[PDB]
DNA sequence: CGGCCTACG
DNA sequence: CGTAG
DNA sequence: GCCG
């Protein structure tokens, strides 16, 4: 009844099993901190299955037959239903390792492998990292410098202000170029931790060289605190606020218009949705999907898509609008 | 047994 | 390695 | 951890 791939089922933003999914996602995150991407994926997938259910799970029997629920994920739900807590989840939550790995990997520029090395070296707090700055990349220095602001929710009012200044810079750099809001905000989220924009031009080839021109124009307006030929720019903007400013993470992506449906699909997410869609494409349909195109490795050809709907159709999938891709 | 998404900076 | 969805 |  419940399809096994997340791209085969609608997942709305608001759902009925948040307590259960959040517990499984703690175990997924902890699996990642220990270097087990496979266990992370299973727990992510199991959490996502619960997000797609039409009603609250109140009895363990409601799990029978569900994909990605085996002995371990079922026991977690069982304990939560019977007792309101899962001992394993609580042990993880309270552990110094989990808390510190979460603290460090939430820094922009720091992933699991870097966080784990620092943990093994005895580091535990952000001030510990600040006390040893030669051990930081430029990206990490920027992540730590702006960490307070980057932990503040980005609101819709911020998104609208950012879209205006990005549209102004893009228009100065290339008349006729367009700016599309992607990421979680396109899926209907009201808050986020960053803002994602996709930039193109209707005439194929005119977007060559656009992103450096856009960045130069934003920097000369004093809008850029941090950035790295290129097509993805991971920025920190100086966003004006009444009497002051705050740092905000902004991603700017350029795509030629021939690739725009693929980039729009990829950058709209969710992350799990897109991993599942790429897995489905290759494993079930024998086609290779990324944010540039959909490749048939037998014919050695690329699928010409005019819309996201075209891509779903070519993959034999029922179309899902962005607000149902919240896997 | 062995895969688990697939890119760019 | 980091980043992204 | 789950499954093809
Ligand atoms: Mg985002
Ligand atoms: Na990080
Ligand atoms: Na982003």
């Amino acid at each position: 009844w419940m399809p096994a791939y997340a791209c085969q089922r609608p997942t709305p933003l608001t759902h009925h099993n948040t307590g259960l999914s959040e517990a499984l996602e703690i175990l997924a995150e902890a699996a990642g901190f220990e270097g087990s991407e496979g266990r992370l994926l299973t727990f992510c997938r199991a959490a996502s299955v619960l997000k797609a259910l039409p009603s609250p799970v109140t009895t363990l029997s409601q799990l029978q037959g569900l994909p990605h629920f085996g002995e371990h994920s079922s026991r977690v739900v069982q304990e939560l239903l019977e007792h309101g807590v899962c001992e394993e989840v609580e042990r993880v939550r309270r552990s110094e390792r989990y808390q510190t790995m979460k603290l460090f990997t939430q820094i922009f520029g720091v992933g699991v492998k870097t966080a784990d090395r620092w943990y093994r070296e005895g580091l535990r707090t952000l001030d510990d990292l600040r006390e040893q700055p030669q051990k930081l990349t430029q990206q990490q220095k920027a992540g730590l410098q702006h960490h307070q602001d980057l932990s503040t929710p980005v609101l819709r009012s911020d998104v609208d202000a950012l879209q205006q200044v990005v549209e102004e810079a893009v228009g100065q750099a290339l008349p006729g170029a367009t700016v599309t809001l992607t990421g979680g905000f396109r899926r209907g989220k009201l808050q986020g931790h960053d803002v994602d924009f996709l930039i193109t031009h209707p005439k194929e080839g005119q977007e060559a060289g656009l992103l450096p021109r856009v960045m130069c124009r934003l920097q000369d307006q004093g809008l850029i605190l941090y950035h790295q030929a290129f097509e993805r720019s991971f920025c920190i903007f100086r966003l004006p606020q009444p009497g002051s400013w705050k740092a905000v993470r902004v991603d700017l992506v350029v795509a030629p218009v021939s690739q725009f449906p693929f980039a729009l699909l990829g950058w709209t997410g969710s992350k799990l949705f897109q991993r599942e869609l790429r897995r489905f494409s290759r494993k079930e349909k024998g086609l290779w999907l990324n944010s540039h195109g959909l490749f048939d490795p037998e014919q050695k050809t690329f699928f010409q898509a005019a819309s996201e709907e075209d891509i779903f159709r070519h993959l034999g999938l029922e179309y899902l609008p962005p607000e149902q891709r919240n896997a």
